């Protein structure tokens, strides 16, 4: 593979780390990563990303054990770590409700979307360097493009959900990452999005497994799920999902999940995680890609995938789509819209002096609204709440 | 004897003495206060008392059908109503936690106890009359003597432990005049037997045995439904605790019906759960009869009590123990009581630091008058005992 994938956008003797170990190091020290401790028993988006990173390195170890052909093509541990630790930095306060509020406010100025924001943070907003954000290696950035097209190409929540892609205001740093690809590879990547790099496919499965399994254990202990509804929703569907392992073991997994002892539940959760993780292989992507990082993706075996989708659907139906969580997101989306409306009413007067200055400079190219959106996107829930109390 | 219709003290008012007692209790400030003591749950001591009253009248109806011999002796509807409406009047803020605090703070002045407080409210404190409280008829008062002895008949030393300061049960010595009046038409032999101990009193009147059964049935069953929907008990815990014990309790109806009763209670539909509750209540009511008391009492209101059939008693005791294990003896409830008992003890120590200066003016005046007999502490105790939780919280904030 080309050494141009190890390059950074901008340029000690004792530091002999790989480029991906330096990327992992920057992501860990960043303010964008540390704030995931605020954004949501102590399960946070930070905790979720750590769990995803552990599943992601487990996926790689398991692939390079059964498919030695790819041992050199697979991402190193610190690269797959970096994509899982950074994947969620772009999420705003109040999650999906916050995303909707911002996207509506920015409807006439490029929109808002969490994956777009993540790319925007690592290429510009995180102040590790003056002009290139965290200035990550090119392959790391390519791994973060879950949707490698621009959004120009791609109180009711359904209408305002954002499309997925990269902001047009970040096209320069998108051009830089895709630069060492032949034209034909580049033309396909924006095809509809349908495609993504090998490293990013591994990260997506790790996020999917973490979402499916690690939210589940604390939902059982908190009583948000009863034994009866687990049987009616998840356990019955897993008996008919078509994967033999889940069909065989679901009954005993359910008795372990309701054991009432953590050291027994841990065995169920680990066995599910291990079963999904050991069910992934690298196959060639069905497109005439030339670059090996785009010609191969990691895929979960289809039947195991049905089991994973039963698990994600169950977590969304009994942990996220319950009125108590959805009312909190409604409140957050009203709160964000209040903040956006007050701040844009008189920005140079209400923004903090550092952000007010970036607003005046950004208004020379009429990009002031994006400066306000970045600022709100970078708030924690508590910061956004005190600002609301200050203004109102 | 018509002496049971007499009071201590209009043309068109043709109500019975017991109908007038019921109306007074319904109108009293003491009764209205039971309403104070994200869901839509509003079960209070007031609702508990309405449900007891309705079970009480149902018990009387079953006895007057199965035992006509006793139709002259059984209480009228409004008498059994009156005893269930009033039974919880004396409870202090914070339930048992308040009771422990007041009793400890009155350790040298007669103690505090809720049943004693109930007697004190209806015979003196509730200002319906100037000198005799609600001025209820003698038989109504007798029905309220769940423990017809003085606390002198029924010390701990040494942060506070609940076991060490739970009050004995009885009547305050400062209310002896009103107790002497209630027991006056009894022969001496009945009177010295009534205060007999099992200290714990052993005996009570027929009207009061009925109220006790209705109260126990209300406590057993009507707490049970909302415990289920609030998630305070799961199906599994119901099976291990209540349902298994009821399958071995010895009463044939419960052993036969428990499986179907458990599926109805966890149906998730109010219109199905109420039929389980109604059947449990009805199975318990229809198992009560009047039998003679095992003591040579001469007065008919003391010679007979109502008793529940023993195997049925086991079923009721399973239900009462179950609500105590999953609705009351949980840390969430017990911490609220600990806080309340710390709160009550603070108010008492501040108010007794200087009562004239800190009490409301009307209570301050009662405190000055009571000091001619050196009973000032009981005035502070009545005042705290009649507060709601919200009033106590507000008074505490003004002081701390
Ligand atoms: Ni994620
Ligand atoms: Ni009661």
């Amino acid at each position: 593979l080309n050494p141009e994938w190890l390059a950074r956008n901008n340029d000690r003797r004792n530091d002999h780390r790989s480029p991906f170990q330096r990327d992992r190091a920057r992501i860990l020290h960043s303010a964008a990563f540390r704030r995931l401790q605020a954004k949501t028993f102590h399960r946070t988006r930070l905790t979720h990303s750590l769990e995803a990173a552990q599943i992601g390195t487990g996926i790689v170890a398991q692939i390079k054990l059964k498919q030695p052909e790819f041992r050199e093509l697979l991402p190193s541990d610190s690269l797959i770590d970096s994509l899982c630790l950074a994947h969620d930095i772009g999420h705003p306060p109040y999650g999906h409700g916050g995303e909707i509020a911002l996207n509506y406010m920015m409807r006439d100025h490029g929109g808002f979307e969490g994956n777009a924001q993540t790319f925007r943070i690592v290429t510009s907003l995180e102040p590790y360097t003056e002009h290139h954000g965290m200035n990550l290696s090119r392959r790391t950035l390519l791994g973060l493009l879950k949707y490698p097209a621009l959004l120009s190409a791609t109180l009711k929540a359904k209408d305002w959900s954002p499309a997925k892609g990269i902001y047009d205001c970040d096209l320069a740093s998108l051009d830089w990452v895709l630069e060492p690809l032949c034209e034909s590879d580049r033309e396909l990547l924006g095809q509809m999005t349908r495609f993504k790099s090998l490293d990013c496919s591994i990260m997506e499965l790790a996020d999917d497994i973490a979402y499916g399994v690690h939210d589940l254990e604390d939902a059982i202990v908190l009583g948000m799920v009863t034994r009866a509804q687990w049987q009616e929703a998840a356990a019955a569907q897993l008996a008919e999902c078509g994967d033999p392992w889940f069909e065989e073991h679901i009954a005993e997994l359910s008795e372990m999940l309701f054991s009432g002892k953590h050291y027994v539940r841990k065995d169920a959760i680990g066995g599910i995680v291990n079963a999904l993780l050991t069910s992934i292989s690298v196959k060639p992507v069905e497109a005439p890609f030339h670059n090996e990082l785009l010609a191969f993706n990691a895929y979960i075996e289809p039947h195991m995938g049905n089991a994973l989708e039963v698990l994600k659907h169950f977590v969304s139906q009994y942990v996220i789509q319950i009125p108590q969580v959805q009312r909190f997101e409604y409140k957050g989306q009203q709160l964000i819209m209040d903040l956006f409306e007050a701040l844009s009413a008189d920005p140079e007067r209400l923004l903090p002096q550092a952000t007010g200055e970036k607003w005046r400079k950004a208004q020379e190219q009429d990009e002031g609204m994006r400066v306000i959106c970045d600022y709100i996107a970078a708030m924690t829930d508590a910061y956004a709440q005190r600002l609301h109390q200050q203004l109102f």
